[PDB]
């Protein structure tokens, strides 16, 4: 059942083209270091994952960065910033899977065209001074940027597959694991725990084979809460539960909440009113961290086969703007200010 | 987070040194023809899955099978057993992860010994002319084998997991698609589903190297009910909701049902008592094609830690005994006599 081996370029080649530049370099290292003591609760600012649903114009990516960086200055005793850089869309069956798969958007897909423009943009934005997030995938394409990634996440989709704890277990960035589709959190948990834990895994090399991997665990996993067919979990009752729930593994990280999917139900005009409850939670707890926002240029969604797309507007998941956006981050500095003793 | 990348021996290495044997060949090749038959329904015979739940001995492994095999003809005619040879046990966070990870049992994890023992089983296995079934578990370590695989499965904890449906699309063996652990079978008939297309993913070689795979898609997929928190899935009610959540998708493969984990909630002593259940179900309706079987030499289960070991006694989940196995097979050759016209 294979119609073809195609060729792939290996990320050694990638890295030699497209270099970690020395600015890149000291924001991943610092912005690294910020997010795992907010993780842990040695700083009680909250980290904000914020961009758009998936990467489908590099160019308006870039865009929306330059604006997100001028809002940086005006939070960041209270907030820190992480740019959303999503490069797949799940899908329940079938679709476009996302700019790594098919950056041209025309069942192309190529892959290696793919690969080079997302490691050249995460380039870009941390040359900037912008941490970046993303979501890990699989054992092959990590090897093309992580050392561009301040933090990660692992899937409701896959929160329960042993490759990716195995993964996290040997990724640097800090890596947050959402809940089942289901609404089931104890699995996340049980994700970050294993997660901890040395492994050993097959994987592959920057050179493109195949090797044994041997981890050291990553001690800066925690949840995403993130909603699901047994309803939103942002509420207060449920943050204490997933709060018990790491306890009892011996897990003392905090917990991030998301503001879209599960929790919005998909609704970006709830996303606020999500991020309403989460800030009256983190004035009188700091169990919460951080959230997670899906913002863009434009507001909502669109078809990706409409000719001609709007520019700046999600070609998958409905997003917020950027003015609401400005917002929302208002809101959250406000919940720390007031968190603050 | 990464202690050492250590050396892998491509699948060409151990393809040349354990070679596809012409009567392995032919055995593959026929069987598979036989399962996707009964899958799809155009045979009444119902296939059988019938093994230990994870090898740990393969010497124990070949002694089992050759009473298996002794048992092929009186029942072929009803039946087609494959014998189930699985190299992973699921963990909730941590063990023993099976015989492919760490084979000699002490945390050595001498996974290139592992793979060269596990291919050299399927190669002896096949040679005797016994059709076997594993879990496909990742992008790496089916190249090592999946030549000598006559079924294979997707598991319940990566039935919602992206590459393995991709991965499944692109295989030969027919697949079959755990239920999710919480009891879901929508996610189950999806993957199916997704697995039928072709699809552009990132695996491995057999010179050990990465690559784009275009897949043609696989029409032989399918569900196995396993259980899960919902409870047991075995019942008639759960297999009409299962064929109409395939007929929805434009899926016509039948139902497979796992006789154990879930759905004897981990006791060996029931699976007997769910089989009775299935071959009355059988009897009258076309619906179920296919049952699996957890089953060793000696009944039962043991502590991996324990010096010296039992031999033939499962090492992961408890199994029934041969003896017992025979009974089953006796009750599913009496269903399939009275389902026929
Ligand atoms: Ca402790
Ligand atoms: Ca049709
Ligand atoms: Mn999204
Ligand atoms: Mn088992």
């Amino acid at each position: 059942n294979i119609k073809k081996e195609k060729v792939l370029i290996p990320a050694e080649v990638l890295i030699q083209d497209i270099p970690l530049l020395k600015t890149s370099f000291e924001t991943v290292r610092k912005s690294r270091k910020e997010i795992a003591n907010i993780i842990h609760g040695n700083d009680d600012r909250v980290a904000v994952v914020v961009g758009p649903c998936s990467i489908h114009d590099p160019a308006a990516a870039i865009e929306y960065a330059t604006k997100l960086k001028e809002q940086v200055k005006k939070f960041h005793k209270d907030i820190l910033i992480i740019m959303r850089v999503y490069f797949e869309k799940p899908r329940t069956t079938i679709g476009w899977k996302g700019f790594i798969n098919d950056p041209d958007l025309d069942n192309s897909y190529n892959i290696n065209k793919g690969l080079r423009l997302a490691r050249n943009l995460l380039s870009d934005l941390t040359n900037m001074g912008l941490p970046c997030a993303t979501e890990f995938l699989d054992v092959i394409t990590p090897q093309y940027f992580a050392e561009l990634i301040t933090w990660g996440a692992i899937g409701a989709r896959t929160v329960e597959s042993q490759v990716h704890r195995e993964l996290a277990s040997g990724l640097s960035a800090s890596i947050g694991f959402k809940n089942a589709t289901n609404g089931d959190v104890q699995v996340a948990v049980d994700a970050v725990k294993s997660a901890t834990y040395p492994h050993h895994f097959l994987s592959t090399t920057k050179s493109g084979s195949t090797a044994i991997f041997a981890t050291k665990g990553n001690q800066n996993g925690h949840v995403i809460l993130r909603g699901g067919a047994s309803g939103p979990n942002f509420s207060k009752e449920h943050v204490d539960d997933c709060i018990a729930k790491l306890k009892k593994a011996d897990i003392n990280t905090k917990v991030m909440i998301d503001c879209s999917h599960g929790n919005s139900q998909k609704d970006h005009s709830k996303q606020i009113s999500v991020l309403a409850d989460i800030c009256e939670q983190i004035k009188h707890s700091n169990d919460i961290f951080g959230v997670m926002i899906e913002s863009n240029l434009v507001a909502g969604n669109q078809d990706i086969n409409k000719k001609p797309l709007t520019y700046g507007q999600s070609v998958t998941d409905k997003c917020v703007d950027f003015e609401e956006t400005v917002k929302m981050l208002e809101m959250l500095a406000e919940a720390v200010q007031v968190r603050r003793g």
